[PDB]
């Protein structure tokens, strides 16, 4: 029941690994912003070796048919995961009434 969690405020990226649902927050480490391929390299090293086999990441996303991956070079990884048959799903808005 381990899942990779990614977060970024405006310089530092948070790393978390545990069950999908978590009240406290759950973590593991952190990685500084890098390039497109670079982030993948760092992510794979952990996701691949850690045997997570699943990654979750929240992002506003501008949404648009042509061009995408607005803000943060996170998309570059999502493609790798999807291609390698790795479970992944973008987390919508954090706050929301049931």
């Amino acid at each position: 029941m381990r899942v990779g969690a990614l977060d970024v405020g405006e310089a530092r990226i948070g790393l978390a690994v545990g069950e999908e649902g978590v009240p406290l927050a759950s973590g593991r480490g952190y990685l500084v912003r890098k390039t497109l391929e670079e982030d993948v390299e760092a992510l794979l090293d952990f996701v691949r070796r850690e045997g997570l086999g699943k990654l979750v990441v929240g992002l506003p996303l501008r949404t648009d048919l042509k061009e995408s991956a607005q803000a943060g070079k996170v998309l570059p990884l999502v493609e790798a995961l999807r291609a390698r048959g790795v479970e992944v799903e973008l987390w919508d808005e954090r706050f929301t009434t049931k």
